[PDB]
């Protein structure tokens, strides 16, 4: 599924992203912007160490949950990264909330650095009613 931003704003906000471990909304909305377009069937298969990114915020095989053919992984949110494929994004949220609580952060993503942080992220929240 490709969220609507609006659409997928009041999405986050009923699941209890805005400011989840001091992270505004706005925040998580230019995050899954770069990471994926809004879009919850994105992968990304990284060649030169064998992870692969899933879903909308495009979390880490390696780390974050479980696609069996990636070398020297962990389950962290012991999900099935086909979890973060489905339409529905409950679990992909619940994964996110995971990423943050290490000491990262939001930091954890480097698109994050590069495309939002110390910007004006306003405008990927503006007129959606959040």
């Amino acid at each position: 599924k490709v969220f609507e931003r609006c659409e997928l704003a009041r999405t986050l906000k009923r699941l209890g992203m805005d400011g989840y471990r001091g992270i505004s909304l706005a925040n998580w909305m230019c995050l899954a912007k770069w990471e994926s377009g809004y879009n919850t069937r994105a992968t990304n298969y990284n060649a030169g160490d064998r992870s692969t990114d899933y879903g909308i915020f495009q979390v880490n095989s390696r780390y974050w949950c479980n696609d069996g053919k990636t070398p020297g992984a962990v389950n962290a949110a012991h999900l099935s990264c086909s979890a973060l494929l489905q339409d529905n994004i409950a679990d992909a949220v619940a994964a996110a909330k995971r990423v943050v609580r290490d000491p990262q952060g939001i930091r954890a993503w480097v698109a994050w650095r590069n495309r939002c942080q110390n910007r004006d992220v306003r405008q990927y929240v503006q007129g959606c009613g959040v």
